């Protein structure tokens, strides 16, 4: 049993899966100062339902939003549009980067009971209940990261709940990752190791994925901002390819926005309308599994990827 | 006539003026999410009102609040415990530093619209209006940090508010804040230009001061944290003294933090009871009065910097 934001449901329910998307919350609570510039609470929620039905459409039955109280999740209006496109919507309990002082100044064991908190009471007062524990970690190493990242470890181990997290700017930081998961007796097959784009050694990748480690090609960092040129899509999803040549299609966990190449959550905070996703949710099942489909990846595999991954993760493994 | 959180009040009313306060929002808002660590919104009303009883049978009558949006600012707990309390409470719009990415991709032109906003329109739904403008800065000289001035000044010629603002790290910080505001055509009266310590090259004061702007001896900044050793109050305490005897008594405003040397604001978030003020807000007439006054400063001195002053500062004057 998977907790939703309209409550619990059975693993077969899940169907086709879309992991590490941000539904709402773009304006990180400024909507409520200044509804004026960032829309009324009730536009915002008819844009997300006119999207959401359109991925419904393409066949979509679930969504995982990784947004954090830090960064303006907002449960209710989660389960109010989770209700009116009928897609089910697994929310996050976690920290962004660069957290308040508040959480900042927080130990291990303080944390750990944050993050337990909205697991098993519920997220603020609304009796929902979180799905996924999102760690966010950006560029230097700091002791910082290893707190929140043991503390989460601690909260999957009490819980059976998996972690997604992102990797710094340091070099096969997943590997200092995996360090600490391991060294709490946390299950590999309970965390996923995010990445923001192709740039990474396959060998580096693969060794994590031969470990047990799910492996996330999954976010865009939330920054203001070549060196690299610019990939298309088309490139990004070949590393997909490759991974599964190699044998790991049961690791494999992947974002509509790290294929796009740009963070779906600043994009809506921005002037430039350049830079949008004209399919937007739909763009994995509409271009993504096309595109995949005419490389030569069978029907199966990347079925494999878009259900039973996602299933086989939220799914609450002890 | 100045907007506090129960209303207009007039300049005879204020009296004794703290400013640069914080009353409440430590949490930056995560006390929603979880109240069992950082405490119910009723025991931290209570934990206010019995300071600002204590601070007003000391003699204060209104205190400025500068907490804004992004930081946990919190209006309507700050009218109720004005209420219980019955001391003047004055709320504060602007930014802080590091905002959200919703705020930090903003325009000149926009930033203004949303600080209008607060002060005319009112906070949140709340029908509250700002009296103050509020810009935190910290360290390196950001392009955005001219942004968020601009837009202060603009805000400030329109409705004529005071700006108060946090030096950065850069050098004399202060004569690059005056070079935009004088830019803007705001009158430097209007300004309060602050600053986290004693030092500071005294010339570089007096000659922000001879041009017209207020001194700030006013903040701590919000940090997880030598050279300089540890200064004691008494002697930063002295400073003022110094200003004074400079002849700049009326361009001086500063707070309990500043003297007492540690943000009030990270010290509740803190684990640390080490930290804690015995005295707090009546840290300046308890203890820093009587001192100056021992070091030969007249009353009527003193009674000019803690009355006259905040009372012209916030008359809005155009």
């Amino acid at each position: 049993r998977i907790n939703t934001v309209r409550g619990p449901i059975t693993i077969s329910e899940a169907g086709f899966t879309l992991t590490h998307e941000h539904i709402c919350g773009s304006s990180a609570g400024f909507l409520r100062a200044w509804p004026e510039f960032f829309g009324s609470r009730k536009a915002l929620a008819e844009k997300a339902v006119r999207g959401l039905r359109r991925a419904r459409a393409a066949g979509v039955r679930t969504i995982v939003d990784v947004s954090t109280f830090d960064i303006g999740r907002d449960v209710s209006l989660l389960a109010e549009v989770s209700r009116a496109a009928d897609v089910h919507i697994v929310a996050a309990t976690g920290l962004w980067f660069d957290p308040p002082l508040s959480m900042r100044l927080r130990s291990v064991e303080e944390l750990t009971q944050f993050f337990l908190r909205e697991i098993q009471y519920g997220i603020e007062d609304t009796g929902i209940r979180a799905g996924i524990i999102k760690v966010a970690t950006t560029g230097k190493a700091t002791p910082f990261q290893e707190l929140v990242l043991k503390a989460a470890a601690r909260a999957s181990l009490a819980t059976g709940v998996p972690v997604t997290t992102h990797t710094a700017a340091s070099q096969r930081d997943g590997e200092q990752q995996a360090a600490i998961f391991e060294s709490e007796g946390l299950s590999p097959s309970r965390v996923c190791i995010g990445h923001s784009d192709d740039t990474d050694d396959l060998s580096y990748l693969t060794a994590l994925a031969a470990r047990g480690y799910l492996i996330g090609l999954d976010h865009i960092p939330h920054s203001a901002i070549a060196l690299l040129g610019i990939r298309s899509w088309q490139t990004r999803a070949l590393l997909i390819k490759a991974l599964i040549d190699q044998g790991y299609m049961k690791q494999i966990l992947v974002s509509n926005d790290w294929l796009f190449g740009f963070s779906s959550y600043v994009t809506n905070i921005m002037d430039v309308m350049d830079r949008v996703n004209p399919d937007g949710m739909a763009f994995i099942p509409l271009r993504v599994i096309p595109f995949l489909r005419e490389k030569g990846v069978p029907q199966e595999t990347l079925a494999g990827i878009t259900v039973t991954n996602p299933a086989r993760f939220l799914s609450p493994t002890l």
